């Protein structure tokens, strides 16, 4: 009933605990941090500006300044005319980082019924909508 | 390309989760005066109680800070020590309940037209993947 709300806050903290783990060794190699990476993150979907970015994480925004331009400066992030993109060289990190989630998750989804996995998309994607639907409203 | 569709989606959806969790409770942080990051790490006191090396790595961003905002915790009186493990207030579950709360009167309001098999199986499939991420870990 609402031991969902609890399973989801422990599904998606175990989800970060380990995507943080198997990161490591590729943030440190670009110097980037974990939060800079998973702005290398939400950027990946789509082109958002400092602010955009702060909003949709509860964070400080001193903090999502440090971090946007600090990214920048290192190329990963290629500002665009203050809404920013994805530098080329920020592309070919986005490549290593799906070719390691991967390996992993199809190690972990060997056994599954896509037939199956198919239609919990279904419900995720309904829920999903229905969590952008209240991006909006306000 | 292939399975990356369904990995993409699980991290577009786990950021629109974070996105409104985030939304929906400024108002509430603000309300008692605390960041979202001294309330990620006031939900993880919810479960049991935490020592700062406990959260380190297992919250994924470092060790430092784990204390710096423990002690705004500590100090702004709402969360309770241990040795170096952390309890929580018995004043701060009062405010953890009006997190839980708020998130009920709308997420059920967000799922409440299915009724069963359908949401289960989604949990159920996503038990398992947390039970493999989870066995999969096993590290410093």
């Amino acid at each position: 009933i609402e031991d969902h709300i609890s399973f989801l806050e422990k599904f998606i903290n175990d989800v970060n605990t380990l995507t943080a783990k198997l990161l490591k060794d590729l943030q440190t190699e670009y110097g980037i941090s974990a939060e800079q990476s998973h702005v290398l993150n939400m950027l990946s979907i789509e082109a958002l500006t400092v602010g955009q970015i702060t909003e949709k994480q509860g964070v400080n925004k001193a903090a999502v300044s440090r971090r946007v331009k600090k990214l920048l400066n290192a190329e990963l992030v290629k500002l665009e005319k203050k809404i920013i993109k994805l530098s080329n060289k920020g592309k070919k990190y986005i490549k290593e980082r799906k070719a390691i989630m991967s390996h992993i998750a199809s190690d972990m989804t060997s056994d599954f019924d896509s037939k199956e996995i198919e239609k919990v998309r279904q419900v995720l994607e309904i829920i999903d909508y229905r969590i952008q639907s209240y991006t909006s409203k306000l």
